[PDB]
């Protein structure tokens, strides 16, 4: 079996006031424990934590503990962590990390730019 | 082992005479010999391979076999191609397969004002 993808980094551009999926799917030949992952944001000043979640095995799939943003919403049917942000605002703008955790320490690098409607 | 992805599919807004690198990688959990990859070029006016060769394995850097124009070289084994002073005609879709799935990169090539409207 093959695994080809783009990487772990994309940047990409979504009008203000809409929604944007964000992607991050994951893959090991393992097979696995519990899996931890969440998705951080930052910019110049600060970051904040957005979600976090585990998926109990390869059979489930990725459910979320930790929501500090309600328009943050998971889901996909390679398990996706990708997040779906709705009701997009300017300060949006940054870098969308996510991290997963089986050592393993990989991340998965979101550049988001909110851009108007003209 | 553990391997993170963004997808097989990514837009990308490249600056005019800028340079700009087209990713592609791949992963596999068995040792691997004579991995056949290509890159393709598809416009609305032509279609084209751009470059192809192999990875001899994951010891040895990949080996160009197809070259293309002057414009277009090669850089958890790594495909992802550089293209240099980027021109508004190379915008096109550039597709990365790796013979026995593949990753479609859509470049979009813009220009950028210096600024926005009246800096400090």
């Amino acid at each position: 079996s093959l695994e080809v993808s783009v990487g772990k980094a994309t940047t990409i551009y979504a009008i203000n006031g809409s929604s944007i999926l964000l992607p991050c799917t994951f893959s090991s030949c393992y097979g696995f424990e519990n899996l931890y992952f969440k998705w951080s944001y930052n910019n110049s000043e600060t970051s904040r934590i957005l979600i976090d979640g585990i998926v109990k095995n390869d059979k489930s799939d990725p459910k979320v503990r930790v929501k500090d943003d309600d328009r943050i919403t998971l889901e996909g049917s390679t398990n996706n962590i990708s997040i779906l942000l709705s009701d997009l605002e300017f300060s949006d703008t940054g870098r969308y990390t996510c991290f997963v955790r089986n050592d393993l320490n990989n991340s998965a690098t979101i550049f988001l730019q909110v851009v108007d409607k003209l």
